[PDB]
């Protein structure tokens, strides 16, 4: 039982809009925004939409695989070895979030402070003592961007399994010596480095030249969750307010889809006409460029919808029925909406590209969807019982103490897959868990958890003390 | 009664060492360390010090009214009006952490997020309508730094204060014409930036080609804290481990500071005899130039101590005993001493340079220093119905009660001040507020109450949990 599963045996459930079936349905984990500060539903005046993996969540783990499956072809067909087409994807490997070293080519698993919670090279999970060699402070500094790359979206898990896989075979292929920073093949070196950007670049073009869009879209039932649900919530935000998509996609991908999201023999409701899947949105914009979209942006252009190319030339028009954008700035929403920031909910799944950006940059309020929480909820609520010993055995300690807190840490882990929970190590908290609380001021398994509340509804979290105020 | 009235007030008292006596004195909030994040004190091998507003704390307000007056001085005689000399230094106005905004003249107090909490136009309060037509979203990007000043550290009161002088100057002068972003004088036009660009540079130049350091060591007792616990204290840490200065200062303003924060008639103890400043210290790093210091740093000098001249040439030598250094880097703290990141504790007062910048770059634990919360803990306690007030106003919104929220962060924040707390306005935190948590473990009116915990004290704070995992 996958996240995506969960996911879709949600979305395959009608809306029962009776008020007291909602607060039922939402008090449940599952269906339930969680709130990181207040925010006021009724002071929310436009509800902007990121596609891939927010509208469109992929379906897990055949999407991963066939990432996975199409990034492998490509790098040995550009000479990667054979052994490589003996991989294959396993979704109990990789969790979201972690950090590829490119000096040492590790996989790391590190809190908001950059301290080392995990640190496998290939399938090796190096032990504490080990890792000092590498890392002297236990410590890396995430900001040197050049040294470290965070694996932050959904769409890196398949690379995230193919850089282990990848460290391992090398280590342990005889034609190949390992050296500290990469490997030597007689007189050719590839450093860890050089390697993980033929991954990074493989994925890209898989992506932009190859051929996953197309396989995606030939058999959208088995790669995309689809939930009749959506043009219910959309058509309710629009009764209260402005409505826009703005994605990194293009048009013609968005268009396809959008298309199958909204492909219901009905609109809103069951018994309603079914519409376009473009009526939902006051304002569509592809190729967003996100982050760069929240600061300078790109030249705002036209799509011809028709063509799906866009026009020649900067479009200087207003706002139009049916006009499609391309690229601009997030000041081109604002304008085009009348709208300021604070009067914008921002949904999206990119915590870097979507929450914290638009938050940072623009003063947005966030909704982080986290499709992964579907299943880490179960978890959570299934394995409670080692987490409270954890959180006793940390109290006592405050030795056979220590050695059977490492132990029950590996034990909970273990159960969400072996780089563990996405929000955790044992008592830890993960740079990513940190990044949501800081910046989504609501987040949640699904966007859909919004229709379950009403339109004035007002989220509360407590108020923050200082340790000198308590 | 000033913050600095109570830090002398509590270093005039000799120390009681009774184990009982310290536990006792510890709990109260202003000898008390508080704790951001867990610490365990055995886990220290080296404890680092700043020097001004750590070690060494400057009386208030006159060491504040000094700055000011000698900063007005050197403005009115590279050719600012006359009328600058009229002005007299005001404790009450300046709160440490204000952000000026150089396009419009504005002194503004925001939160962790860039949203205005006050702005006042010299000393015009501009209130939450007013300021839309120049903050839309009520919000500033600050890491705009190009446009924002942070006026983070007790050096920049002075100027904060000046700042809104000369601003009302201008505005209700009649030689001059107030335009959106400075003023005019006939064919001269002054932007607030060239402005607050010649406060700064006049800043600057008073402690650095003045007579500001002149004036201070001329009078030390006026503008000093002085405390006969403070050998105690280092001569017990030196028990345990190694104990650095790494400071900003150079080396003959350092030599007269630290001669005297030490001129008593014994050492550590009454009764034992007086021993050098020097001989506390395994290390002493002088023009260390934070933060840089903790990324590339500079070229590792020697100071010939004879003259307060570096000697010629990159030092390449050993740690030797009476060798003083200057420039270098982090790292040269941590090869010397033979530690890691996690075995130092850096005490210091700028919350940027000393605290964010060493636990970011370097993963070192820190303590940092606030001398306003001397004097916030007592208006804190003193005003604690207003505070509760407001809470129960909050909780039961969740109208007139919206007035009477605005009526009482009104009169709680004008009990600290016309800029308010430090720490708050209101139910809102500042950003200063928010850096304290993430990024000091440990806080406390004076690094001195270290003293009051024994050797391997665990100061302990709470694990965070997400809202999904509550
Ligand atoms: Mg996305
Ligand atoms: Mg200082």
């Amino acid at each position: 039982t996958s996240w995506s599963d969960r996911l879709q045996n949600a979305a395959d459930m009608p809306a029962n809009m009776d008020k007291h079936a909602l607060k039922k349905y939402r008090r449940e984990a599952y269906h339930r925004v969680f709130v990181n500060r207040s925010l006021a539903m009724e002071k929310i005046k436009c509800f902007g939409f990121d596609m891939d993996y927010t509208l469109a969540v992929y379906k897990s783990p055949e999407y991963e695989s066939l990432g996975f499956e199409l990034t492998v072809e490509r790098l040995v067909s550009i000479g990667y070895p054979q052994e490589l087409l003996s991989f294959a994807y396993d979704s109990t490997f990789p969790t979201r979030g972690l950090v590829f070293d490119t000096l040492y080519g590790n996989l790391l698993k590190v809190d908001a402070y950059g301290n080392l919670l995990v640190c496998a090279h290939g399938f090796n999970f190096i032990r504490g003592p080990e890792t000092r060699e590498q890392y002297p402070n236990k410590f890396i500094q995430r900001d040197d961007t050049e040294r470290f790359y965070i694996l932050n979206t959904l769409f890196n898990l398949p690379e995230t399994y193919l850089l282990a896989c990848l460290v391992d075979f090398f280590t342990n292929c005889p034609r190949y010596t390992s050296c500290e920073t990469g490997f030597k093949d007689g007189d050719l070196f590839m450093s860890y480095r050089s390697m993980f950007q033929d991954v990074r670049d493989a994925v890209d073009w898989v992506h932009y030249k190859g051929s996953l869009k197309e396989k995606t879209v030939e058999n959208l039932e088995k790669y995309v969750v689809k939930d009749g649900k959506l043009p219910l919530l959309l058509s309710r935000m629009k009764e209260v307010g402005k409505v826009f998509l703005a994605t990194n996609s293009d048009y013609k991908y968005t268009d396809k889809i959008m298309t199958y999201l909204f492909d219901f023999p009905h609109g809103p409701k069951p018994g309603s006409s079914h519409r376009p899947w473009q009526s939902y949105f006051d304002l569509i914009l592809v190729d967003a460029r996100k982050p760069l979209f929240f600061g300078e942006g790109t030249v705002l252009r036209q799509v011809d919808t028709k063509t799906g190319k866009l026009k020649i030339g900067t479009y200087t028009g207003p706002l139009q029925h049916g006009i499609v954008y391309s690229g601009g700035s997030s000041d081109t929403i604002c304008d085009l909406l009348g709208a300021k920031g604070k009067d914008i909910l921002y949904i999206g799944d990119h915590i870097f590209g979507d929450i914290l950006k638009s938050k940072k940059r623009q003063g947005w309020r966030t909704f982080l969807v986290i499709p992964e929480l579907a299943q880490e909820l179960h978890v959570w609520t299934d394995k409670s019982s080692l987490f409270e010993e954890l959180q006793s055995l940390d109290i006592f300690l405050a030795s056979s103490i220590q050695r059977r807190i490492k132990k029950v840490t590996h034990d909970m882990d273990m159960c969400y897959g072996m780089m563990g929970s996405l929000f955790r190590s044992g008592s830890r908290q993960t740079l990513f868990a940190s990044q949501v609380m800081r910046y989504a001021d609501l987040y949640a398994a699904s966007f859909i958890n919004l229709l379950y509340y009403p339109f004035s509804y007002l989220f509360r979290a407590a108020h923050v003390l200082m340790p000198h105020e308590s």
